[PDB]
């Protein structure tokens, strides 16, 4: 994600 308030799931 570009926003890091998003984790690779």
């Amino acid at each position: 994600c570009y926003i890091q308030g998003c984790t690779l799931s």
